């Protein structure tokens, strides 16, 4: 019988208790990483975050940071695979550069074939380290021209131009790369780009944010979400069609939470609760395993919801191998009103909840997560059982898919010097006490989990924070960002791998 902590201290961080050997013997263990965040501007091409943060500095960071140069893994992508080198990881999670292949964004305009060798020299650099990729063909980072063109993912012109892409990059490195993520995170781009602005492209209702260049938060999140949908499926069966030879898997990348009553014993906390994992989850869970969106929703968004063609939803549904679930945090649930004709509607109010980390008698969810200066009352606080509940929420929620855990990670500040930053005992204990739960779900509950990825292999560019946050394993000092020093959570993941 395993047991696992939900509140400080945490003893996991033991390797003679916990450690690689808890999980199968084919269980991948490894990072993550994405395109915009570590490689650097030089030899691509202009996407959307280089325009988003640009045009709205404040909204990049409050530092105003970008991923201008940022760790350089441009040049420094050796010194990545030395790291995986030295945790002895078995797996790496990194995206492709749309605008590094395809700088003109529409295949036919011609290809970047020095982009296209730089992912070649880091594959095959992976894998003569028995480091098995596991790559993201779309973390956000749009070609500029397909949003000037026609706005991205708003049209769906954008669906035959991913498609080319990602056909792309099947053809180039397909040959050795068996695991493909189709986009990441499905709920952050139509709900943080086209309903809060929040990250590029930054489109929003004039009353939601005067800063934003054009938009509506109310309808514009579910078309972006719906061509998001149609254009991943797209690639799926171009991928299981064109390219089966290749034996690989592919599957989109979602962002999970889990939810949890604000009030255990308010039926109306219970159906907001309930409301939320149909609005965050089935929004893009309901369409990849049945080709319908949730009925809540249907009820709810009405005509600003998309209907799918009986050919789009049979496309759609079932199009996964596997699923990547990204893993941060829990929220409490309670009701909230849905005023869809005031102007500052979002799609985010059709949920009818407004989420939390404190419950109603005041107690915290868990451990901090993410101190937030500008409002103490905004800090977010983890959960480890919720990687255990959203695990056994999709075996038996969603069909018993294959999955693997491709993003779980904390952030430390970036106002902590070297040596504080180096003594990162807060990310051993958020990452222990996931991956506790994690092994306890795969043992208890079987859901199929065949991996897991820590984010950020190393310190890089945060959407939406610059560099005031740091979420890596290893060290980067941004007046040389050369090398990639383990830190204290790095070194313990070193163990835990290879105990
Ligand atoms: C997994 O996918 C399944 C489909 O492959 C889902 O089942 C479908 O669920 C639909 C509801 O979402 C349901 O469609 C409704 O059918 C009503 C009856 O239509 C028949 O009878 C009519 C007699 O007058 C006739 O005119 C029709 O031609 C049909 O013969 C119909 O009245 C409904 O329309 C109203 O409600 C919808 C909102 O749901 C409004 O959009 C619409 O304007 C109207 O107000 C509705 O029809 C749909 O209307 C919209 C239109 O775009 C669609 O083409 C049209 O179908 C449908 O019958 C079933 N299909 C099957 C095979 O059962 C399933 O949903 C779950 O299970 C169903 C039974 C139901 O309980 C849902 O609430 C559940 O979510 C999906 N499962 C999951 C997990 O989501
Ligand atoms: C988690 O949710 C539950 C269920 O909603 C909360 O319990 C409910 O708390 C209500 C008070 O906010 C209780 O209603 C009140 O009852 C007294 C006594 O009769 C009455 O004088 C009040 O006017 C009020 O009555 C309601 O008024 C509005 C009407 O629409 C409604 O029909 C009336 O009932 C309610 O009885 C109670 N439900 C039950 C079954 O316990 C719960 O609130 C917490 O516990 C209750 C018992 C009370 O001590 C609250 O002060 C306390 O916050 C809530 N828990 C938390 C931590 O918020
Ligand atoms: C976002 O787009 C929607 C849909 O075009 C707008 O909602 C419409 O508003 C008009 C004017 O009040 C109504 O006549 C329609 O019935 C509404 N459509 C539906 C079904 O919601 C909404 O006003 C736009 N928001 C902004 C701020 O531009
Ligand atoms: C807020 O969360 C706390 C912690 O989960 C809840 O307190 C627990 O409630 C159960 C059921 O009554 C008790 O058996 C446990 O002993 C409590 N644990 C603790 C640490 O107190 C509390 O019920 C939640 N509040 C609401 C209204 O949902
Ligand atoms: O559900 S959302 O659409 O908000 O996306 N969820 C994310 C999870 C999350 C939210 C807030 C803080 C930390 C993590 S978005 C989150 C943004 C992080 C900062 O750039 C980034 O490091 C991480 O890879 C990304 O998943
Ligand atoms: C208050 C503040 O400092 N933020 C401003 C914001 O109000 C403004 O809409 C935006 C224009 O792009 O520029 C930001 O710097
Ligand atoms: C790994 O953890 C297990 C408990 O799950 C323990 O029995 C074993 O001794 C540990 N391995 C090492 C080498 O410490
Ligand atoms: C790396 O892991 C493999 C497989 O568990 C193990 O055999 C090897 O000794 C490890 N190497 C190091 C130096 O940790
Ligand atoms: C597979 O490739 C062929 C040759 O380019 C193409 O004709 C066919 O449409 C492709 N199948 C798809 C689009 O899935
Ligand atoms: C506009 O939206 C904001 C954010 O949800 C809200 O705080 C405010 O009350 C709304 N104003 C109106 C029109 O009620
Ligand atoms: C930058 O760091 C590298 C690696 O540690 C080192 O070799 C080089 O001398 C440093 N350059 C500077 C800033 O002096
Ligand atoms: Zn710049």
């Amino acid at each position: 019988e395993i047991t696992c902590q939900e509140n400080l201290p945490f003893t996991c961080g033991n390797t003679d208790a916990l450690n690689s050997s808890s999980f199968s013997s084919d269980f991948i263990f490894g990072v993550a990483s994405s395109a915009y965040q570590i490689e650097g501007t030089i030899g691509r091409g202009l996407n959307i975050w280089d325009g988003f943060t640009h045009r709205y500095p404040n909204k990049s960071g409050p530092d105003h940071g970008n991923g201008d140069t940022t760790c350089d893994s441009f040049s420094y992508w050796q010194k990545d695979i030395d790291v995986l080198d030295e945790l002895n990881a078995t797996g790496y999670r990194f995206s492709i550069a749309w605008s590094r292949i395809i700088p003109r964004g529409k295949r036919s305009r011609g290809v970047n074939e020095k982009g296209i060798d730089y992912y070649h020299g880091l594959i095959s650099g992976l894998i003569k380290k028995g480091i098995t990729p596991f790559v993201t063909l779309f973390h956000w980072d749009l070609p500029q021209t397909l949003q000037d063109e026609y706005e991205g993912f708003l049209d769906p012109q954008i669906i035959d131009d991913f498609k080319d892409y990602a056909d792309l990059c099947f053809e180039e490195f397909g040959d050795s790369v068996k695991y493909w993520l189709t986009i990441n995170q499905l709920y952050s781009v139509p709900t943080r780009g086209y309903g809060s602005a929040l990250d590029a492209p930054g489109r929003c209702s004039p009353t939601v944010d005067p800063s934003c260049y054009a938009g509506n938060s109310s309808t514009e999140p579910y078309i972006v979400a719906h061509h998001q949908l149609l254009a991943h499926a797209k690639v799926v069966d171009l991928y299981r069609k064109n390219y089966t030879h290749q034996g690989g898997k592919i599957g989109p990348t979602m962002i999970t939470r889990w939810f949890l009553p604000y009030n255990d014993t308010d039926r109306h906390s219970i159906a907001a609760t309930e409301r939320m994992k149909e609005f965050f989850l089935g929004w893009f869970m309901g369409p990849l395993t049945n080709g319908t969106y949730p009925q809540i929703m249907i009820d709810t968004v009405g005509e600003r919801l998309p209907s799918f063609s009986p050919e789009e939803s049979n496309l759609v549904k079932g199009s996964y191998d596997f699923l990547g679930l990204n893993y941060y945090f829990t929220q409490y649930a309670q009701p909230s009103p849905n005023p869809v004709n005031s102007t500052n509607h979002t799609a985010m109010m059709d949920a009818g909840a407004k989420l939390t980390y404190i419950n109603a008698s005041g107690h915290y969810i868990g451990p901090l997560f993410e101190k937030d200066k500008a409002d103490s009352t905004d800090n977010i606080y983890y959960y480890p059982k919720g990687i255990y509940s959203v695990m056994d929420y999709f075996k038996n929620k969603y069909y018993n898919p294959l999955i693997y855990v491709t993003e779980n990670g904390i952030s430390t500040p970036g106002d902590e010097n070297r040596n504080q930053s180096m003594l990162d005992y807060t990310r051993i204990d958020y990452l222990c006490s996931h991956l506790c739960f994690l092994n306890k779900v795969i043992k208890e509950k079987d859901v199929n989990v065949k991996g897991y990825l820590a984010w950020a292999l190393g310190d890089n560019y945060e959407f939406n924070k610059g560099f005031t946050v740091r979420f890596g394993l290893s060290y980067i000092d941004w007046n040389n960002v050369t090398d990639r020093d383990l830190k204290k959570s790095g070194q313990w993941y070193q163990s835990f791998i290879s105990p």
